[PDB]
């Protein structure tokens, strides 16, 4: 009967913002309010309005009205510095624009929703506005600003601008109901694309008494007392006020695939006109019950089942019983004497806001559904004698009340009718939990592992560490709020949270260009660093800078003399991303040389040396290569992403995965090809052309000068400007390490009977390349440089170049990594990321910068020997963060109770602060 | 690649309204303006501004300014009577809601949609405005009537409240784009229900000069010489301009269905943001691609074979290269050299129109669509230097040139957009071919009829009627257009007109409360009568009314005594729903009795007395049954409906059947059984028990005192109030006769040889209540005057009263005819109509009626005895028409070519005609 003609989704709505009177800023304020009973009509300040009076025809005129509603405390400040708006920009901007920026940043905030995130996506913005009062200030002389500031399309326009949103911008107007009509078309866009979040809402504003004025030369409109009485005995008229609302809509979907909280959903909306009525601003009962039956139809509900009913209400002898007839005919036919439906109106409270009401309609139904309390509405001194209540199948709720819920559920409606004849009807319901939801000797070694961490977390458990993000457009802005984020955790409140809880909150928050992160424990720790920080102290546990850097980050894949006893063990145990990646890799090293390297991994005896038989030079390289794969992934599940790459010797492999020329598999032929061939290689000849290599403190230029004398020399790494590591027969280097010693510049030896790049890779070539056929190199799409090809910056979208003879060459010949990392700084790369067990790579790097004119470069190390492998995994995607690179930081704190213990998780942190100054446009008359 | 996702239908245009500058007021003569190139920028009327004007501050600033661009010649004026607004109210309406009016109604009168035919409909609005500035005037000192005339909201409302509009009614304002942003949300509506018509468009007024001074102070955007140079190198900034236009916009398969002729075809369109661009003002090429790409994705449409683009053309140096870069990205690649999309816009000829641009741009190609033309761009002396329109696949049409259609048919694409970012794109195509699609014996005298009627047509073929309907809303309105009407035919123009064209035209029009109809074979005729309609003279001809009646009409079944050699004979060869129905109750009747009446209807030499062998008595009844059916759904099948009904002891079957009581086959088996038992009993007894019935002019009262004397006489029929039929035995009917004649009376016989209502039919009653089992009687549905219960009235939805025992007690007993007419008349009914052959009973009407005194009731008398059967049923439906009652004038002229000879049909009759008067708001400042 009343079943969806239309296969469509149901909306929901996850964030309200509130600027209403009585300093009702904030939706917890106007619930309590609500509850409380709270008039909040009030005389008119004495500082309004004073641009016309000081005339004595038109201040009497205005004395004589009744000039008694709802005032905003402070209209005129507002912080042009945050909104990036000049003096005199700012004084010439109707305060229903500077509402509307407000309403929007708090909306997103109460919704958990960063708004840096939403910058480039398709969200829209419908807002209603029927008066441009502020545009009379203007032209009582003015100023070309005052175009685009009082302008009705700029309300929403530049709400769009800058929060850089591209969906639809339009700012809608049909009189006393153009809140509810932006959210109608909201919803229908949802449904039928066109957008994937919308802010619907209202704003109004008194800057003059010309409108209010003429309501009272009409008489019998204006209430003489100002308050309203909606169905009631006594009602006399309304009062008009000011104030404004938004919502975040989104589909239900959507929200429930994004972890958002759901307040309320909004099943179904309707609008119609009034037609030829007995007048214009003659309200038509009988169109009236088309639009309720028209919404409900939509919203596939039967109105019998409606529990309340949010009325138009304004407190008009005559108007109130015509909206309790149609509401008879269609919401109460067939419901039984003792089931009627409970009506209120929020304008009792707030007053008349008229293209704001429906605004805060919604907002007092939305909190309302997610508790589970009605308000009452007060001025209510007896039911009207026009109206029979009993045989309409209603009741004014006049005191606080639970749902009924007839229908097992909780259901509601808003209706806001126009003077001009537009009406409108949203049904809205509560959130349902439906809506909630849609290797052998390896695994004997995990097992111990597992057992053994268990056991040893119950001697001493663990403090897990919690990055507290902190950021803002100013460094200013940043430590400020810092210093109210530690008074408040220091607080009872405060020391109630887990601490995860808070960092939750925080990931979820606008992530502005100055960042900062705290890395604590406890909250002691966590206020100790914010207190720090709310000054210049710098802190170890505290990570901050004033603003991004330039160009993206480069990943350094090195991975050699980078392993330990256990290496890759702890985040193996107590990471799923970095597990499943590592046994991926596993399972195709299983395939080509038919063992598993976990039995190596979780293995604690085994130290890659003496106690690995299978040829420990060609397991160590396959482990620090799974290894970097698995950090890499990791980085990207967090939302890192790499601007350029670059390799040493044995990443070139990983690196060419990571920019993209090879696939996961055929890297790992190569990779597995060249270790394999080099354990057995060493293997196969030794004492007569063995021959080891060792680094020594010279420089390219002095390589060439000195090599005349040694002929066979060769060299390997140019590891860094004034070092270098080359290789030859033990009596070559041993003269080299004497000569070098002789000038007191420092060698070594690297202890390590392979050799690579070098004679001996010569006879493996043939059997190599033989190997490595069937690969598929494939366009870059990242930035490469190319140590093998003298370190060449290679664009993204350039033609394959890992084809076999680039491994042969790579093997065979040196790597230019000290050229490559100085064609980077030249770029402007200043940013390094090194992913290996340890990081050596990164003093070389550091030397390189150094020389290059670069003292400021961001060194950022993974995982390193002798330090948890968790909590430095952490550290580095902070600095990221802190630098401005790519990072989805709201991915470190996924939520573990979504739809049952909600409130343990996201913490009452403190909110956004602004500094409001007073901009106002003076005028005489 | 580019199919629709989602599937939607296509919307079609149907109306266009214009008020462009440059006395643009109808698409006509804006199609021949945009061919000649014309430029519609002019200086600044003298009698314009004036009221800021005599200040020498001002005047002095505005002089300075540019102060050129296109205004509207009458922007005062205003027809307050016919739109019921008082000449204080008048004063305070801003022109754009004047113009929304005024152009809603010629759109409709263009699409040839009746505006009554809309009302209570779900019709939306969506208008866009931008600029509120009728309001300055108001504020310069006021009345309150200022408020709802200024409001942007009331722009649509008052359209939905003059015309009684029950769909949305809400403003948007996107600022420069409101125009096509009003399109898409009709155009999405329509896809989404919510509305079956939509009306789009949007309206500016120049009316103060601070927007225009504003942007002068600004400095380079307003061009020194007020005309702009779209797409050319000689660019320097752009004009403002005034105006307003409207389109009628249905789901295509509603205007195939009504007839409706299709302009152009509307396959998508979509809106975006430009976000965070170089400023708020500044565009961004890379939104303008994505809603390209958004709205031909919805269109199903690729971008490639589009043949013009009416691109935004704002004549800036800096804005119109940008217009360009999105094209060539989207619209402009993989095309051939060869095939450029054609470019233009409409703003080189009319000027800037803020939130009026895209109704002009969307008229212009909509009349190109329609065309086969593409006007050109003027302004144009060489191509922008920075922009390469070759490499873009870009070209200026300059002049007059044909559709290249490279997919084979015509593709068109407006954009628009707005100074604060938001953006617009509507795509269009032409109206393809494709859219436009989704009794043995009986036989022979039917054959010999159609030869014999066809071969009389050849030596002189008849002249149709053709019922031209005049109306307004005045008497006076009304005659001045018939004089204007004929004017028109007179002129050679009418001269070649079918005369069909004109009616089928006419009864497309807005039916008023004041009507008249003309009834004319040829043009001189309808002339005659028309000039004779522009006064007060009456004439044969014409059918004329000063307004509608208060109750619906009453249906009058007797078919008593209106039998006659041929009729329904020429009804039903040259009529299908009348034969329809015919051979229905033919068939029916077959299966009671077992023969067919069409053997008797088509047969010539039956005259239903001596030529029948089958009891003349029994088929007269069932003839005339049938007769009456066929008349009542042929009224039907145009629209008239019963407000009540009324028999005469012949017709209550088939009143029956009207009102709803008893079906078809029940009614058909009542009248078979009554006149098969009454011919069989008739024969079965002669001479011993014969009774026959006669006429006597007494009354109720004198009846009851002269049957004192005559014991066995009874009363049959009380037709009316001094007459009365009776029934008896010769000898006591003699006496009567010569008893009346002694007194003066008049009387007659009847020469009936059945007798009904009598004692006769007593043993009837036994047999015919056993072949009456099985009916259903149901609720009436419609008002009854039984005239067997005392002619008492019986409402609407009341139970069931044609039991078995209903039929008997009116063959038996008596009718009471004249007592049910005047209550009726008690009720208020004034107008009768009579379903027979011949009328009859409208004479024993008449005479109750006046004895009741109504004098002037409407007595509408169908078929009739030598009077063509045709020209007396168009009659009767004109008469309904001219005195209010429900019918569809559409009905009568059915569309015979559509899509293939349009040209000729729907002449080109005047339009209709506004008296305009001064309506303006002083001011002094």
């Amino acid at each position: 009967d009343w079943s969806r003609t239309r296969d469509v989704e149901d909306i929901a709505i996850v964030g309200v913002a509130t600027r209403f009177p009585g300093d009702l800023n904030t939706p917890d304020e106007m619930w309590e309010a609500l509850l409380e009973g709270k008039d909040c009509v009030t005389d008119l300040p004495e500082d309004r309005w004073t641009e016309f009076l000081d005339e004595p025809r038109i201040a009497e005129r205005v004395k004589k009205a009744r000039t008694r509603g709802g005032y905003l405390t402070d209209i005129k400040g507002f912080d042009s510095e945050f909104f990036a708006l000049s003096k005199m920009e700012a004084d010439n901007i109707d305060p229903q624009q500077r509402m509307a920026l407000e309403l929007t940043w708090e909306a997103l905030e109460h919704a958990r929703i960063p708004a840096s995130s939403l910058r480039g996506e398709s969200v829209g913005v419908y807002i209603g506005s029927s008066t441009n009062d502020y545009s009379f200030l203007a032209m009582s002389d003015a100023h070309p600003y005052a175009i685009t500031g009082t302008a009705s399309s700029i309300i929403a326009n530049r709400v769009s601008y800058f929060y850089d949103f591209r969906g639809p911008s339009v700012a809608v107007d049909t009189a006393c109901s153009s809140s509810l009509v932006a959210t109608h078309q909201g919803v229908q866009a949802l449904r039928a694309g066109e957008a994937d979040v919308a802010i619907v809402g209202g704003v109004n504003a008194l800057v003059t008494p010309l409108v209010t004025v003429g309501f009272d030369e009409v008489g019998g409109v204006l209430a003489p007392d100002g308050r309203i009485k909606s169905f009631s005995s006594d009602a006399d008229g309304y009062a008009r006020s000011e104030g404004g609302g938004m919502l975040v809509l989104k589909r239900i979907s959507d929200a429930r695939r994004d972890g958002d909280q759901i307040l309320a959903v909004i099943a179904g909306s309707a609008v119609n006109h009034d037609g030829r009525s007995n007048g214009l601003l003659a309200p038509n009962p009988d169109a009236q019950a088309e639009v309720l039956r028209k919404a409900y139809k939509d919203a596939g509900i039967n109105p019998r089942d409606v529990d309340y009913i949010e009325a138009h209400g304004t407190g008009t002898i005559l108007g109130d019983p015509i909206e309790a007839d149609a509401l008879g005919r269609i919401v109460g036919k067939g419901r039984p004497a003792d089931k009627p439906a409970l009506l209120g109106a929020v304008k009792s409270n707030l007053g008349h806001l008229e293209s704001a009401a429906g605004a805060a309609s919604l907002a007092k139904m939305t909190l309302a559904l997610a508790n589970d309390k009605l308000p009452p509405s007060i001025n209510y001194a007896g039911p009207n004698p026009y109206i029979d209540f009993e045989k309409e199948r209603l009741k004014v709720n006049d005191t606080v009340s639970d749902w009924p819920r007839y229908s097992g559920k909780a259901i509601a409606g808003v209706s806001g009718f126009g003077f001009g004849g537009a009406n409108a009807h949203v049904v809205m319901r509560e959130v349902l939990a439906g809506d909630l939801v849609e290797t052998e000797a390896a695994q004997r070694l995990l097992e111990q592992a597992r057992e053994e961490l268990e056991a040893k977390e119950a001697e001493e458990p663990t403090k897990q560490l919690v990055p507290l993000a902190v950021s803002a457009f100013l460094t200013s802005r940043k430590r400020q709020a810092a210093a109210e984020l530690a008074d408040w955790i220091d607080s009872p409140e405060g020391r109630a949270s887990s601490l995860e809880s808070i960092g939750r909150s925080l990931s979820r928050r606008n992530h502005g260009r100055s960042r900062a992160v705290v890395l604590a424990h406890d909250h002691d720790e966590a206020i100790k660093g914010l207190r720090a920080l709310a000054e210049g102290k710098q802190h170890p546990s505290v990570l901050s800078a004033d603003g991004p850097v330039t160009n993206g980050p480069v990943w350094v894949l090195a991975g050699f003399g980078a392993q330990h006893r256990k290496m890759g063990k702890s985040l193996y145990l107590r990471n799923e991303v970095f597990a499943e990646w590592i046994n991926k890799v596993d399972a195709l090293i299983q395939d080509e040389r038919g063992y598993s390297i976990l039995e190596l991994i979780l293995d604690d005896n085994v130290d890659y040396t003496d106690a690995t038989c299978e040829y420990p030079i060609e397991v160590v390289q396959l482990v620090i290569f799974a290894i970097q794969i698995a950090l890499g992934e990791l980085l990207r599940h967090h939302g890192a992403k790499p601007a350029a790459v670059v390799g040493q010797s044995l990443g070139e492999a990983a690196a060419s995965y990571f920019a993209g020329g090879l696939s996961l598999a055929d890297a790992t032929r190569t990779i597995c090809s060249r270790s394999h061939l080099m354990g057995e290689g060493e293997a196969m000849l030794f004492g007569e052309y063995i021959r080891l290599m060792a680094l020594v403190e010279y420089s390219a230029d002095e390589i060439k000068t000195v090599f005349s004398d040694y002929p066979d020399l060769e060299v390997c790494v140019y590891a860094a400007p004034t070092q270098t590591v080359i290789g030859g027969p033990p009596d070559q280097v041993d003269a080299i390490i004497a000569r070098a010693e002789s000038e007191g510049k420092f060698a070594r030896k690297f202890q390590t009977k392979g050799a690579s790049h070098t004679q001996q890779m010569d006879p493996l070539l043939g059997e190599l390349a033989a190997e490595l056929q069937g690969i598929e190199p494939k366009p870059l799409t990242t930035g490469y440089f190319s140590t093998v090809h003298e370190g060449t910056f290679i664009r993204p979208g350039s033609a394959p170049i890992h084809d076999v003879d680039y491994w042969k060459k790579g093997l065979r010949h040196s790597v230019y990594f000290t050229q490559g990392i100085r064609n980077a700084v030249d770029n402007g790369h200043t940013t390094f990321l090194e992913l290996a067990p340890n990081p050596v790579a990164l003093m070389q790097v550091g030397l390189t910068t150094a020389s290059a004119g670069l003292h400021d470069a961001q060194l950022i190390a993974t995982l390193a020997r002798k330090q948890d492998e968790v909590e430095s995994m952490i550290s580095a995607m902070a600095q990221l963060y802190v630098h401005g690179h790519d990072l989805d930081f709201r991915t470190l704190f996924p939520r573990r109770s979504k739809g049952l213990a909600g409130a343990l998780d996201f913490a009452n942190i403190p909110p956004t602060r602004f500094k409001r100054k007073e901009h106002w446009l003076p005028a005489h008359f």
